[PDB]
């Protein structure tokens, strides 16, 4: 594979956007604020993708940071009302609030329950069907503007972002509006592919750091028709959900 190196001659502003771009993908922390932070801060970013490099910023992972993936921290703390991190209900249901022109509301509702049944067939729990009244998780489009924090930011950085499994409210599903979504036209973020990495954030479930995962922060390479859950991400949640064997973080 390819691996250029244009970061070596890039200007102060990239260099520094890096430092803001792995905060908001964590949290608001303005007192990690330092030059030494950076190191030690820039280190957990190393495990949450899974990238062997540590300490470093300027070939794999400063591109990392400039290419889209999701809209959603890596850390959360608010309250703990909803029982365990992931789905602890019996059944889970679904419903799209709107429809991109992009895609056809069929092809979109559709997407989601590719990627959302997946999810569910590697689990031991259970899914039902909207066809009257509300679902739990809702599947709509709109930017950060749409009622929310965090700012749209458009096209690029930010790719979508996903609610936890909390109260009735909590634990839909978002989308920005603002990217390019699309199947047959395989252009910009396949529904597909961005539908079981956001659908899982839904579970609860977290980035891998497996080359392979399905929940891999570095999305983007040669995306298969068959493609489908990954090995570590099944085994993940079978452990929370059923049985463990060797696992690793969120
Ligand atoms: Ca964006
Ligand atoms: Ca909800
Ligand atoms: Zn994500
Ligand atoms: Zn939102």
């Amino acid at each position: 594979l390819p691996l250029p190196q244009e970061a070596g001659g890039m200007s102060e502003l990239q260099w520094e956007q890096a430092q803001d771009y792995l905060k908001r993908f964590y949290l608001y922390d303005s007192e990690t604020k330092n030059a030494n932070s950076l190191e030690a801060k820039l280190k957990e970013m190393q495990k949450f993708f899974g990238l062997p490099i540590t300490g470093m910023l300027n070939s794999r992972v400063i591109e990392i940071m400039q290419k889209p993936r999701c809209g959603v921290p890596d850390v959360a703390e608010y309250s703990l009302f909803p029982n365990s991190p992931k789905w602890t209900s019996k059944v889970v249901t679904y419903r799209i609030v709107s429809y991109t022109r992009d895609l056809p509301h069929i092809t979109v509702d559709r997407l989601v329950s590719k990627a959302l049944n997946m999810w569910g067939k590697e689990i031991p729990l259970h899914f039902r069907k909207v066809v009257w009244g509300t679902a739990d998780i809702m599947i709509g489009f709109a930017r950060g503007a749409h009622g929310d924090s965090y700012p749209f930011d458009g096209p690029g950085n930010t790719l979508a972002h996903a609610f936890a499994p909390g109260t009735g409210l909590g634990g839909d599903a978002h989308f920005d509006e603002d990217e390019r979504w699309t199947d047959g036209s395989s252009l910009g973020i396949n529904f597909l592919y961005a539908a079981t990495h956001a659908l899982g954030h839904s579970l609860g479930m977290g980035h891998s750091s497996d080359p392979n995962a399905v929940m891999y922060p570095t999305y983007g390479n040669g995306d298969p028709q068959n493609f489908k859950l990954s090995q570590d991400d099944i085994k993940g949640i079978q452990k929370l959900y059923g049985k463990r064997s060797n696992s690793r973080k969120k």
